[PDB]
């Protein structure tokens, strides 16, 4: 009833989903030019060393590879962040063309691809409390372009065979999402949604500045994937990205001058 095809795509998803048109929706554009240094902001803690994921699992709009969030074990603090906020999965967001498939945009320039490390906060308890509050989730968003391979993603690749269609999973364990990271953590942040239905207005989010570099072979392995279940006609998973919002009353604020 919402996906990306050609008759339940992004401008669809309102009639289900009302808070599509709602006042903190994303992605945004980030408009380099007028999102404002702010000196209250602090450097983003990722504590990354101990994560444990479980799991990869294709869910028919991407892949999301999953983590044990039933300790502090992969979490992120500081930043715009009050408290702890504990990592359940990541997922991208990618293109059928090298010139598209990011869902945040910098000065309306789209990236390759998007990788949106999900986190949410312990002071709700569980991931279905937090996404009905205000700052119930944090997404640190990274862009990819493509150029150099990113070894980090490589095995994240490799598995992707063993998960072509919608509803596979394979055993993900021992993976250092470290890995993906650029080597800045500069980053702009701002509150919004979640970028898939039900578009719930809980996310504050955090997208990093440095992009990271994936080869062509990587983003054609992420363009085999399918929407589609076994034993259905192939519909190639490209083009997951839902385009970028109104701002609106918001102000996107910047960790670096
Ligand atoms: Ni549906
Ligand atoms: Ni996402």
């Amino acid at each position: 009833h919402w996906g990306y095809g050609k008759h339940n795509g992004p401008e669809h998803w309102h009639k289900d989903f009302p808070i599509a048109k709602g006042e903190r929706q994303s992605p945004v554009d980030i408009d380099t030019h007028t999102a404002k240094y702010d000196p209250s902001l602090k450097p983003l803690s990722v504590s990354y060393d101990q994560a444990t994921s479980l799991r990869i699992l294709n869910n028919g709009h991407a892949f999301n590879v999953e983590f044990d969030d039933s300790q502090d074990k992969a979490v992120l603090k500081g930043g715009p962040l009050d408290g702890t906020y504990r990592l359940i999965q990541f997922h991208f967001h990618w293109g059928s063309l090298d010139g598209q498939g990011s869902e945040h945009t910098v000065d309306k320039k789209k990236y390759a691809a998007e990788l949106h490390l999900v986190h949410w906060n312990t002071k709700y308890g569980d991931f279905g409390k937090a996404v009905q509050q205000p700052d119930g989730l944090a997404v640190l968003g990274i862009f990819l372009k493509v150029g150099s391979a990113k070894p980090g993603l490589q095995k994240v690749v490799d598995v992707l065979d063993s998960i072509k269609t919608k509803g596979k999973s394979a055993d993900f364990t021992n993976f250092d999402p470290r890995g993906l990271l650029p080597e800045s953590l500069d980053y702009w942040t701002y509150p919004g949604s979640l970028t898939t239905p039900p578009l719930l207005e809980c996310v504050t989010w955090i997208v990093l500045k440095e992009p990271i570099s994936v080869s062509s072979e990587q983003v054609l392995k992420f363009r085999k994937l399918n929407f589609n279940g076994e034993g259905e006609p192939e519909e190639l998973m490209v083009d997951n990205w839902r385009p970028a919002q109104p701002l609106k009353n918001r102000q996107i604020k910047a960790s670096f001058k």
